[PDB]
């Protein structure tokens, strides 16, 4: 069959084949609550990677990987709005969490350049978008393809639901290069899709890692960040 | 593991897992042509199911199937314009082409009503929506969740691409009655979706055929109607 | 992923996507019958509905495949007859005019016809020599190639009434069609390999599924299969 | 879907979804040598282990995993016979060789009795069964499953074949708690089977890791240890 394929329906307490990194943990309700949810709100950066690296393409042969992912996320706010966002990406194997990173940066970049070295493909689910601590972003809450920086190549205006329940289709199909996000909310059915190029090949190193990653860069507008269920699967 | 997946990277010509209906068959160059395609222009309608029906709820437990699909089909219209549509639905097992059918009406359906023994649901992709001849469409070509009826119960606009291959993903969760349709142009990014709430176990009977079909109402505005490639999966 | 594969951990009664020949019937307790259960001669045999590429003249290339499945025979006597099988038959075969229940509803004589164009594996319970002249002097797993003389076969050390896992698997690269079968009753197993080469076998599609039978209605057995998986890859 | 399921074809030199111990490694023809193979020849033990931790039983609900795997190895002798043997293994998550292992314990224990605390089971290929040594094992070369001890709780009689290639399929179903082995040699279509009851929960720790061990005790005695492909799959 096909190279690699898990599915997790819950999470367990400290699940043994997930790295969490930062504020990262599964709650005993069996969610991962990659953002900190606390008795006093607090700020938080946290990254949950699947335990095993995976071979994106490969240097002998030249065949690039198609992946399709699956997940359900909830973000619910205190108040009518929250930070920072959360994001489901792929990078170096067994990569940590840069050193001097923001919330806004979802723990995934240094900084705000545009460096090669960075070697980071990521789906944010963009909360906040002031310009003064976020010029990057659009003037709106929205999904965006990010490559190797934080500053999406491409966005779309997200009809983001508090509290509510997000089905995520993730699928990358390497003959065509073609990025594809489908989100859905199954509560009122509100549906957000976006779509772009990407050579992973040209971005990504032969073994990456994948997982989310999000943050809470001020705690007075506290927000969760927990994915209820994940499904991956990809193949050389 | 799931009840049933099977996948078609191409078909072959005569292939004997798929039942053909009306104009339906796989050229040389392994697509299926749901709809005819020939020098001199005709008038057609053609339906093409997998041989095997599938389970979609059962009477005993109650469970009903949660199921995923993805194909990629192109429409090629010779003028800038073309007619009629296709479409991707799930009918009774064995289900055949009903009597008086419009190419308007995709081989589904007998006549514009909205009744309850039609038992057929489909996603549709409208080329052709003039007032005269097809009252019920919007006023642009779009994608639309049809049951029971050839009047969608909820349309998207369908930014279509002339002779552009686009990519569909279709998902049903069960629990939530949840429909998605993901669809993309991987030539330029361009991408529509729409979800709607739909309960299988009380529109269609417990065993079903899944399949396309699609139609060309008028020989002077044709198009084709052509999948690529099909893969699909359900689960009880 | 893989061209095909499918699952059933229980049939229900008259499943449309099981077609049914002969007495072949599931139960209201979700287990298919392929031979009749009630008392009388039978024959019956049920194939998947879609018919599977195995494969292709363009291409080149052979399918290979694995099935699951698990089966009880229980014999009212200590023996019973006749047997049941797993097989590959061409694309929507019907059942043979004048099969025999040794036969297995497979074939229409004892030859071995190049045109009958069936693998089987047999889980032969009846070897009498008057009727049965070509198996072997045991109960028996049998790879069956266009012929019921078995060009292979293995004791089977059978257990009456008890529920026996099979796992068949063919490596299309190697032509190597394994047979593996054990009773978690009591850890009784029972295996077998034989090389096989479907291209020379089978036409492109074929239909898949099991066959049965009950030659004598005093030497009643029945044969059951409780749960099936299969799936195959060109 | 399953829990999990991986595919390995082929390996890459320095595999990084496969955790190297001991003289463990992949050549350059692609190969698993669980065994070093060099020129001159030497005692030798390795392990190599799936990169993620697999969740065998569920302490929360109860649930047991069912698993299977297949792989196709060669042990290929310089004079009529070799040592030591070959094992596919689950252990404690992330286990590391013990100190003070033999050859003819598979890198697996640390001595010959049979410790409760081991919490090993394995299913070895047993090719050294010389009484001086190894006064545990039958009188002939075996297929053993091993359960807290080097001393197999079931063995059958190998009918190994030098430098061939062996076909193996293990399953485990929880319901019966039933292990069985399915080796077979396309090559000559020789085949052995064996089967045992187990009870994981009773035996492992909630997660484990699976992997292939083995050992090379006399370098005068010399053969591989070399697995050729990898599938594997389990679900709660
Ligand atoms: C002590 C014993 O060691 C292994 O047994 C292997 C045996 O190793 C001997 C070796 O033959 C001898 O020259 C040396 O002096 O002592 C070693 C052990 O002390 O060699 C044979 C081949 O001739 C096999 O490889 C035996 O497996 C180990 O496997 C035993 O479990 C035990 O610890
Ligand atoms: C200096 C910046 O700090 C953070 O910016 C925060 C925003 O992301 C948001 O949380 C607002 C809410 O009012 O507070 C800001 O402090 C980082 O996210 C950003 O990347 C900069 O480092
Ligand atoms: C009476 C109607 O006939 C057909 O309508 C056609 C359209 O679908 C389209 O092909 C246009 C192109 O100009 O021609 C129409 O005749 C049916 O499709 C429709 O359902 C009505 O029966
Ligand atoms: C007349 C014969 O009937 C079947 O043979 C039976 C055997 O299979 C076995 O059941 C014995 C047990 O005594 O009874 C036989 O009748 C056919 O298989 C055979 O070919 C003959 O037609
Ligand atoms: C960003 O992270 C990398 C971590 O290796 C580091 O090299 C770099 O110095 C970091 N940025 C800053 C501003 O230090
Ligand atoms: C519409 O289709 C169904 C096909 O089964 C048929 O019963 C009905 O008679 C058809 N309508 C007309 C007007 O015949
Ligand atoms: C055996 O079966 C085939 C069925 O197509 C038939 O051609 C043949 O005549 C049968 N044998 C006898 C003796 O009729
Ligand atoms: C066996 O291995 C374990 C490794 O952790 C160790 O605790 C134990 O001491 C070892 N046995 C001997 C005899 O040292
Ligand atoms: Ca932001
Ligand atoms: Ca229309
Ligand atoms: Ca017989
Ligand atoms: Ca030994
Ligand atoms: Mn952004
Ligand atoms: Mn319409
Ligand atoms: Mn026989
Ligand atoms: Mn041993």
């Amino acid at each position: 069959s096909d190279d690699l394929s898990f599915n997790f329906d819950k999470f367990v307490p400290n699940q043994k084949n997930i790295i969490f990194q930062g504020d990262a943990s599964v709650s005993t309700t069996g969610v991962l609550q990659v953002t900190k949810v606390s008795k006093p709100t607090t700020t938080s950066i946290g990254r949950a990677l699947y335990a095993a690296p995976i071979q994106i393409w490969d240097s002998i042969t030249g065949k690039v990987a198609s992946f399709a992912t699956s997940f359900s996320f909830v973000v619910k706010a205190d108040k009518s709005d929250g930070v920072d966002g959360l994001a489901f990406f792929l990078a170096p194997a067994n990569s940590q969490i840069p050193s001097g990173s923001s919330a806004g940066m979802f723990g995934l970049f240094s900084s705000s350049d545009s460096k090669s070295s960075n070697q980071i493909i990521a789906v944010e689910f963009d909360t906040y978008f002031g310009k003064a601590y976020n010029p990057w972003d659009p003037d709106f809450k929205h999904i965006g393809i990010d490559v190797n920086s934080i500053k999406s190549i491409k966005t779309v205006k997200w009809d983001w639901r508090n509290g509510e329940v997000a089905d995520v289709v993730i699928t990358y199909r390497a003959p065509t290069k073609s990025l594809t996000v489908c989100l859905s909310y199954p509560s009122d059915g509100t549906s957000n899709i976006i779509t772009a190029s990407v050579d992973l090949k040209a971005i990504l190193p032969e073994w990456v890692s994948v997982g989310f990653s999000g943050g809470v860069g001020n705690a007075a507008e506290f927000e969760t960040h927990d994915v209820l269920s994940w499904y991956f699967t990809s193949n050389l």
